[PDB]
């Protein structure tokens, strides 16, 4: 009634952490909200929404568009997953008279990443844009072993261990809240620079006993 | 402000007609709502939502689930596309204190279908479940020629010219309101009975100059 909120869901580790945080903090998540600007590679959050059972609202566009979509939802606040993007979301939250939560902000990278692993988050690298991360990273799962490598790479090339700054993009395949697990069947990964993306061609949900 | 509504969108001719009717009647369509029960063949309405530019809300399940999703939207009514399904939607509309519009109801089949053609609706048969409609129908576009055949088939096997009763299912590829046209690139159509479905494997949007 007064704990009603929408979660800004991009399908990555931060969107999913913001979702987990919201539920564990007694918030009532009415909707996951994803914005799309001008295949299953585009409906990945849909796949996750199904696994979650939480209604997904999709808007199309970039700031005004989001505001307009949120304004049509009966919520008291929104949970968000750059450093100024924060204020851009606080701007719309204030203009719409909504509370804004950013559970994933000043958290220490190393600690943050370790917490996602203990919580049972299964994360896959879907994009890389940093020197010291060849295409080999595209498609790998982030486990304790992977985190250690990111820590090392950090102590050399100073790459953020949480991908902060476009270092790398992620997609959550599984989490305690997912009623279903996501499995990637076909993927195409596409270097002078250090730009690279993983295109999920085929994927499906597998029932979990929870 | 008081003309705010959601459209029950299944992606067929009736959902799209209900959308067209709503817009032309000065209604403010805040959301298209699709329910999914337990590839692009599942996100077809997403493809249409993109072509339309109208936010799409997806719920998961069947009547309670819909009610719960609608209750989280700031709308004054809903526009709907069996004969008792009507009352099932009027039931949730009343319980949620919302107006209910069914622009596609007592309309004469022949007239209705002819009106969709003049309005510029490009419709493809995606399912068939009636004697007198072999697999050949699966995937064909409904033009004046096709309507005439449905009229003939009606004057013989008495098959509804609008598919009323599971006769056939449809998917709108284009309409005056679509900013983009939908094109099917790959499709797989799957007879002792008369059951048959068309599975759209690959499709894309092509820009329109409007």
């Amino acid at each position: 009634g007064l704990a009603d909120v929408a979660v800004l869901y991009s399908g990555g580790k931060d969107s999913n952490y913001a979702l987990y945080w919201a539920i564990k903090n007694r918030f009532s998540v009415k909707f996951l909200v994803t914005m799309v600007s001008e295949t299953i590679n585009a409906n990945l959050t849909d796949l996750q929404a199904r696994a979650l059972g939480i209604p997904l609202v999709k808007g199309f566009t970039e700031v005004e568009d989001l505001k307009r979509v949120l304004s049509g939802l009966k919520i008291q606040g929104i949970v968000a997953g750059s450093k100024y993007q924060r204020k851009r979301i606080e701007k719309v939250a204030k203009e719409l008279g909504l509370e804004v939560y950013t559970p994933a902000w000043g958290r220490d990278a190393k600690e943050y990443m370790r917490e996602l692993l203990n919580l049972g988050f299964k994360i896959m690298v879907v994009g890389v844009s940093a020197y010291g991360l060849d295409e080999s990273w595209l498609g790998r799962i982030l486990d304790e072993s992977a985190l250690e490598e990111l820590i090392t790479l950090n102590e050399k090339y100073k790459v953020h261990v949480a991908g902060e700054g476009g270092e790398f993009e992620t997609f959550v395949l599984d989490m305690p809240l997912f009623k279903y697990k996501i499995v990637v069947d076909k993927a195409k990964k596409v270097p002078c620079t250090s730009s690279g993306k993983l295109i999920i061609e085929e994927a499906h949900l597998e029932s979990k006993l929870e």
